[PDB]
């Protein structure tokens, strides 16, 4: 069954420097597209979906069997604390619902 690995328990990234969060999956099924959120609560922010001007992907994710959705956040400040998810969605009509999530790393600015 598909695994969502988030490695990293917590980061600690200096103000102004770059933040890596890792997240791998250990399946490309069921299909679908991952989003990174700052929080699991009902107002969650939206990270990364495959815009946002200071994140990129680590990896090349057009790229068949690519399972790394690690991303790296420029220029962090204090308003980017906070835990960040991994999280896999299934496609589905109307729309993709959330399949799973990965376990969260806290992201601390010094």
């Amino acid at each position: 069954e598909l695994q969502v690995i988030q490695p990293d328990k917590s980061i600690s990234v200096a103000a102004g420097e770059s933040a890596t969060l890792h997240c791998t999956v250990t399946s490309l099924i069921p299909v679908g597209p991952i989003q990174w959120f700052r929080g699991a609560g009902p107002g969650r922010e939206l990270i990364y979906n495959q815009h946002f001007p200071r994140v990129t992907t680590v990896s090349d994710l057009t790229k068949r069997n690519n399972m790394d959705f690690s991303i790296r956040i420029s220029n962090i400040t204090p308003a980017d604390a906070g835990t960040y998810y991994c999280v896999k969605f299934r496609k589905g009509s109307p729309d993709h619902v959330e399949f799973k999530s990965g376990a969260g790393t806290e992201l601390s600015v010094r």
